[PDB]
This record gives structure tokens, sequence and C-alpha cells, in this order.
């Protein structure tokens, strides 16, 4: 991984040394970005749905995982569900639990910074990975998207700057989010995500992450071209927001 500093260098630290999960692969691969095409062109606002019952911005928050999901299920283009324990208190158990629930398509929310981590989101059931560019060098990112790509997986690479941004472009990348809060500093800079995704060619499936409390912003990110939208915090206090969101 790059040199860190910080929670990051902490979590890093903690993906390295995680082990992995001995399990089998229940259902088929459900494509996230192809399913946001799809509710694109039927013209139907693309949520994922994020789970979360704790993170280093914000309030923890119980909520059952399935009835979430099942929830979820039938308004969401797709989950992310976190699996990364010490900060957002998630487990490779829960979405074992949730990808034998649900049938829409489900991203596991993590720091990968190794195969095995990929081997374990395949046999828990996730359709697709998160690769943080930030946290990885150039030929790590690489290498990490050619082996989720051998499964059949388009991994969603997650970007905050311009720098991120060219070394998303110059890997091939073809599913970008672009978040607005710096994993860092826990800091939301709206300028920056809206300057970021006007840079990005047209062709790569967009996902914008973070901040979002209302429909009316989904309304102008859409206008800028933003494909789908990433949400967690407010969904997980009012899941029924959802409805409000997608209309």
């Amino acid at each position: 991984p790059r040199y860190l500093k910080g929670w990051l260098k902490d979590v890093v630290q903690l993906s390295l040394r995680r082990p992995s999960f001995r399990a089998s692969r229940q259902r088929p691969i459900i494509s996230l970005n192809e399913r946001i095409l799809e509710f694109n062109k039927r013209n139907i606002t693309a949520i994922i749905a994020e789970y979360k019952r704790k993170s280093p911005s914000g309030l923890d928050v119980e909520r059952d995982p399935i009835e979430y999901s099942k929830f979820m299920e039938r308004y969401a283009v797709g989950l992310s569900i976190l699996t990364e324990e010490k900060y957002f208190n998630g487990s490779y158990e829960t979405l074992r639990k949730i990808a034998s629930s649900v049938s829409i398509p489900i991203l596991m929310k993590d720091f990968i910074v190794k195969e095995s981590q990929i081997d374990d989101a395949y046999n828990l059931g996730a359709d697709t990975v998160l690769l943080i560019v930030k946290i990885l060098t150039e030929r790590e990112l690489e290498s990490l998207l050619e082996y989720a790509r051998s499964y059949g997986m388009e991994p969603l690479i997650e970007i905050n700057d311009e720098n991120d941004l060219d070394i998303a472009l110059r890997i091939g990348a073809r599913f970008i989010g672009i978040n607005s809060r710096d994993l860092e500093t826990l800091e939301i800079n709206k300028e920056n995500q809206r300057k970021l995704i006007s840079m990005i060619p047209s062709n790569v499936v967009k996902v914008a992450e973070s901040g979002i409390s209302e429909r009316n912003e989904i309304e102008e990110l859409r206008k800028l071209g933003v494909n789908a939208f990433l949400i967690g915090s407010s969904l997980m206090r009012n899941p029924e927001k959802i409805k409000e969101f997608i209309l």
C-alpha cells in the first residue's frame, strides 16, 4: 500500500493481516454497473443503499441487516455492505447473510489491499468490490483490478482528487466512484466532487458518494452526468427516505 498516516494507516495494516473466510459462492454474479446502465435507460434514479452500523463520521445506528436489505431490494439498484470490522463494525458474516437473502447486486465496501480479500468477496456472495486509489500504488491497483475482473467483477474505483482520477484512467477503470469526503480528514468538499465529475469521460459509469441528504442534490448531479448515487447515513436513519429520492 502507499505510505499512509492516521486511522488510514491503521485500517490498512488491519486489512493486510486480515484472515480469509471459508465459504462457497451460492449465487451468480449480478453486475452492479450493468444494472446501473439498465436503470439509466429506463430513467429510474439508481441509488446504491449502504448499510453501516458505525463509522468515523456519525453516531452508531442499530438496524437489522436483513430487514434493511429486503426493504432495499424493492427500490435500490444495489447495496453497499461494510465489512471493515474496527471502524465500521462490519463483518463477513453479515455480508454472507445478506447476500444469501436478496437478489440485487452487492458491493463489498472495505479497504482492499490484497487478493485474498477479493476471494473473500467472491466466496461470500458479493458481486463487486471497492478499490480505493489513495491507499494503493498504481501497480497494486492495476493488479487488484485485473484479479477482480478474472472473477467477472467490475470493481468500483474510488477517487477523491485529480491525481486519483489520472491514475484511475491510466489503469483502465470503467466504473468510478467520486467520493466527496476525504477519507483522511473526513472533510466533505462538494465543489471538488463536481470538478472531478466533469473531467471523467462519458463512457465511464460514474457514482457520486457521500454527503447526499436530499432529492434536489440527486437531480443536480444527474444533470452533470452522474449515473448512480451511493447513500448511507440518511437511509440508515430513515430507510423510507429512498422512496422520496427515487421519484
